[PDB]
């Protein structure tokens, strides 16, 4: 079991795993109630009005601009009951991901993926990077800094814009230099997307109303895979995009999909990135792990009193699977690097999780969303850790009937259609 406490949103704060916290954003903010569901992983059941100064409220953009696939509701996730349900929904989804061998591996890699202590401007000293921590209000009212890897937070204005956010460094590209950084995942367990079972229908923008619902566990896993990349500093620059020439409608609109998203989906999508660049990326991040080992070897003392130099050097030797001689000098073994790189990029994919969940799912990232549904996964009669919607020993166990929004219509309320627009 991944989440040892069944938190209720109204549980009293203790300054340990139920606390009012502040996020290291450049602006001001009122403390927000947060829940530590696992070592290094916190959940904030609030709409993310914090990580991005440009998204400080919940109203859509009124400047003759509006993205087609979007959904707005400024009251969602504003009541204590919604926040309680959000917390239990997210918890349930982590347990579902933890219930599979692949999910356990991913969550283990994510917990191990401590953002690198590269904040020191002096080579002989190892120092944390402040924006990889939160500030936790203690029972005496004072703040203490706590390192963390992952935050699950509510979506911003656009409810169905699920994405990873993280704080940048002035000089460093933390998500693409091997360092990594604390990841804020905007996510909701209260909505899901509809897709079409037929491939030609799913990839056509004019057809389908979204007969089947995506298992939210897959959506979170997709998100967590992205966070794994960025926590290990191997995320592919989103400016590297594949000019889709395999879907006449994508080409018609000149749609480009980032290599990072094709990689995350896996399956055939990941094959659109040809060998020459794949090799280039691998070699690029292999060197970054070399510079990390070269930084560790120069560090002779540590900054602060939270942990010893020896301990932090070992934390990063285990994160990056470095090699260590008797004198403590670290190096990167190409074999072990390729092992970890492939693990994070090819083993952890959305298409692989589909196999472990035994759910129905979009066959490619290169499709067209059909509709968005309101769901409630907290009741065991709706959704279980082990089966998602396809509850065993009911009519929903077979043929993914649980995700069939026409057969299981009581579990889905269609809110918006995207076909045609
Ligand atoms: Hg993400």
């Amino acid at each position: 079991q991944f989440v040892n406490k069944q938190f209720n949103y109204k549980d009293p704060v203790n300054g340990v795993d139920i606390a009012y916290i502040k996020i290291p954003n450049v602006g001001q903010m009122q403390p927000v109630k947060a829940f530590k569901i696992h070592n290094k992983i916190w959940v904030i059941p609030e709409r993310d009005t914090f990580t991005n100064p440009e998204e400080g409220d919940l109203n859509p953009p009124p400047e003759a601009k509006q993205v087609p696939v979007s959904y707005y509701d400024s009251t969602y996730l504003s009541t204590d009951n919604e926040k309680d349900n959000y917390l239990k929904g997210v918890t349930k989804l982590f347990e579902r991901i933890y219930s599979t061998d692949l999910g356990r591996m991913l969550l283990t890699s994510i917990v191990r993926g401590i953002p690198f202590w590269g904040g020191s401007t002096i080579d002989t000293e190892l120092k944390v990077i402040d924006t990889n921590c939160i500030n936790v209000i203690q029972p005496d009212g004072s703040y203490r800094s706590e390192e963390l890897n992952l935050v699950i937070i509510g979506p911003s204005a656009d409810i169905i814009q699920f994405e990873c956010k993280s704080f940048g460094h002035e000089v460093l590209n933390l998500t693409r230099n091997g360092y990594g950084s604390t990841q804020y995942i905007r996510f909701s367990p209260d909505f899901t997307f509809g897709f079409e079972e037929s491939l030609e229908v799913d990839t056509n923008p004019l057809l389908g109303a979204g007969k089947f619902a995506t298992d939210p566990a897959v959506t979170l896993a997709h998100e967590l895979i992205h966070a794994g990349h960025r926590l290990y500093g191997i995320a592919i620059n989103p400016n590297r995009v594949f000019k889709v020439n395999t879907n006449a409608y994508y080409e018609m609109s000149g749609l480009e999909v980032s290599f990072e998203e094709l990689r995350t989906f896996g399956g055939h999508d990941a094959k659109f990135i040809d060998s020459l660049q794949e090799n280039e990326f691998r070699l690029y991040y292999y060197n970054k792990f070399k510079d990390i080992a070269s930084t560790l070897n120069k560090a002779k003392s540590i900054v602060g009193t939270t942990a010893s130099l020896q301990y932090m050097k070992n934390v990063f030797k285990e994160k990056y699977l470095l090699s260590e001689d008797t004198s403590g000098k670290f190096s990167v073994d190409k074999l072990k690097f390729d092992k970890l790189y492939k693990m994070l990029t090819e083993i952890y994919t959305e298409d692989n999780f589909v196999k472990f969940f035994k759910v129905l799912n979009r066959k490619t990232y290169l499709n067209f969303d059909k509709a968005v549904f309101k769901i409630n996964i907290v009741p065991k009669v709706n959704y279980t850790i082990y089966d998602g919607f396809n509850l065993r020993n009911t009519n929903l166990a077979a043929n993914f009937n649980g995700q069939n929004t026409e057969i299981n219509n009581m579990n889905f309320t269609k809110l918006k259609n995207f076909t045609g627009l």
